[PDB]
């Protein structure tokens, strides 16, 4: 409350840290359903069904331009990318299991990282 803070956590490096985390799920095999985004002219039912649609060329944009107050907005718009591509694909399914995959790679080097 009002002058009285717990310790303050060095933040310093999370903008290296996430920028970091962000090239190895890039450069991950499975990526390939999620570094741009889904074409909305392409594919029916995408624009209607995903209100907030999400894909890594866009994290790595918003991430470069000082559009992420945080870590944890910069973790959200991660994890939306796989909570579209639950709601939008067969869990038995190439871009089902990539999803799956790469939400497990994300949040184990999360956990790691900080
Ligand atoms: O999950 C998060 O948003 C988050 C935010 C700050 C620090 C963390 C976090 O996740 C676990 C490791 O340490
Ligand atoms: O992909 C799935 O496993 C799944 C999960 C919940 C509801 C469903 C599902 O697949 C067919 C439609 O209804």
């Amino acid at each position: 409350s009002m002058s009285v803070k717990k310790p303050k956590r060095d933040d310093s490096k999370d903008l290296a840290l996430c920028s970091m985390i962000l090239t190895e799920m890039e450069t991950h095999e499975d990526a390939w359903p999620f570094l741009l985004p889904v074409n909305l002219k392409l594919v029916p039912g995408y624009k209607k069904v995903i209100k907030k649609p999400m894909d890594f060329s866009t994290i790595r944009e918003k991430l470069s331009s000082g559009q992420y107050p945080n870590l944890e907005t910069f973790a959200l718009d991660v994890r939306l990318v796989f909570d579209n591509c639950e709601t939008f694909n067969e869990d038995d399914s190439d871009i089902g299991r990539a999803g799956h995959n790469m939400r497990k790679y994300f949040e184990k080097k999360w956990t790691d990282t900080f």
